[PDB]
């Protein structure tokens, strides 16, 4: 649920993750995805094409099991979908992090109506 998703963001970034990432570019917040506006804005749309594959779990309520172990988020087993749930959040965690370099507050609360539309995934 979007409780483990902010959990894993903090812990991987050490940013509050409603304030960086609840509104930022085309893909990072409230639905929908849009072309990226950047290397941050585009590991949100390969978490949102990522959760496409879920069949069977809701990737905004549903709860599931973690760690952070040797400074690592580690999937617990779950079940298949929320296993799948919990490793689509876990690599946009890590990606938002390697990407913290080109950050840009600029884009924060970026202009949703004005993204162009996003290819398939």
């Amino acid at each position: 649920s979007l409780f483990e998703l902010g959990k894993m963001i903090l812990q991987e970034t050490g940013k509050n993750p409603a304030k960086s990432y609840g509104a930022y570019g085309c893909n990072c917040g409230v639905l929908g995805r849009g072309k990226p506006k950047d290397a941050t804005d585009r590991c949100c749309y390969v978490h949102k094409c990522c959760y496409k594959k879920l069949t069977g779990c809701d990737p905004k309520k549903d709860r599931y099991s973690y760690s952070w172990k040797d400074k690592t988020i580690v999937c617990g087993e779950n079940n298949p979908c929320l296993k799948e749930l919990c490793e689509c959040d876990k690599a946009v965690a890590i990606c938002l992090r390697e990407n913290l370099g080109t950050y840009n507050k600029k884009y924060r609360y970026h202009l949703k109506p004005f993204c162009k539309k996003a290819d398939p995934c």
